[PDB]
């Protein structure tokens, strides 16, 4: 429904900050375009110029994510090791009003 | 039909889309302005429009949220009861350009 521009920015970055799972999103490219405090903790990275703009697979050489930009298809539940510690992933494919996938992104939960 | 407004709006749609936390968020007055799936099933809701615009205080009756918008204080890692579930609350203000509160986002996690 209808709401203001800076709103809208405002509430994607408190809903970054706020929540304790980990966001990773990159563009069809496949050069990271969004990421929390959270994932940058679990991936042990200090702040988000480490990650942004960086192709995901650079930083994660086995992600899901450039997969799901090519197929538009959601993975959910996925279990994965991280540094031999679990996380579970889900992996959305972001869309446009036409259909069209233009990012995908990955959450990593406990 | 600029892209990179609507980008930004499913940039939003997706993270609320993938997390598995529940989010709340209500505006200023105390009205809920948005919710996920997580926060319905919570609650004990099937549809959204039993819950957004409602006062956050009618469903949540010990909610902190009205709170955050008085002090524009950031509340983390408080544990509550909603619905008989054990959860960790985190709590953070959305603040426009000017400083100024327009907003508070809680986060619901096990």
């Amino acid at each position: 429904s209808p709401e203001e521009i800076g709103l809208l920015y405002q509430e994607k970055q408190a809903i970054l900050e706020a929540i304790r799972e980990g966001i990773v999103a990159i563009n069809q490219e496949g050069t990271i375009t969004m990421v929390n405090q959270t994932a940058l903790k679990l991936l042990g990275y200090d702040n988000e110029r480490n990650v942004l703009g960086t192709p995901i697979l650079q930083l994660i050489p086995h992600s899901r994510l450039p997969e799901v930009i090519r197929t538009g298809q959601a993975e959910y539940d996925d279990e994965m090791v991280l540094g031999g510690e679990t996380v579970i992933a889900n992996r959305i494919p972001i869309k446009n009003k036409q259909g069209r996938v233009i990012g995908a992104v990955s959450t990593f939960r406990n």
